[PDB]
């Protein structure tokens, strides 16, 4: 179990994606000799779905207080590599209905 960081990218562009701000305190655990990312998804209510290379991420916990906050989890093959990720952002009051495909690499926060 390690302090981890997730870097998101605006699809093909290598400029940092906005979604990065909606994911905080990423943590990397290793089970069965396999790499598992457990991350906090802030403002969860605006996420109709969140898929990773596609299957939805699994939600360990759900909070409903401040526009939702779901502790999400998924698996990664290798650390340093880019991975395709899809999301549906749905904000009824706005109303913001858009689906996005970005790329994300998950790393170790600090040096080992
Ligand atoms: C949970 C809330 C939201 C998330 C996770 C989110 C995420 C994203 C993503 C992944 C993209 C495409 C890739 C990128 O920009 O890096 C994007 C683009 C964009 N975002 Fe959002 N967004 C959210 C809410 C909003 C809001 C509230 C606004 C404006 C008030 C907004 C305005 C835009 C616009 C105009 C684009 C580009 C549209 C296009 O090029 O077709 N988004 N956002």
């Amino acid at each position: 179990v390690f302090d981890a960081v997730i870097k998101a990218y605006k699809d093909n562009s290598d400029e940092e994606s906005y979604a990065t701000v909606y994911i905080k305190d990423p943590k990397l655990t290793i089970e069965n000799g396999k790499r598992i990312i457990t991350a906090t998804l802030k403002d969860s209510d605006f996420f109709d779905y969140l898929k990773v290379e596609f299957h939805d991420v699994k939600v360990l916990s759900e909070d409903k207080r401040k526009h939702g906050t779901k502790v999400i989890q998924f698996e990664v093959g290798e650390l340093g590599k880019r991975y395709n990720m899809q999301m549906h952002i749905l904000i009824p009051t706005l109303g913001y209905d858009k689906e996005f495909k970005i790329q994300f690499e998950v790393n170790m926060r600090t040096f080992v």
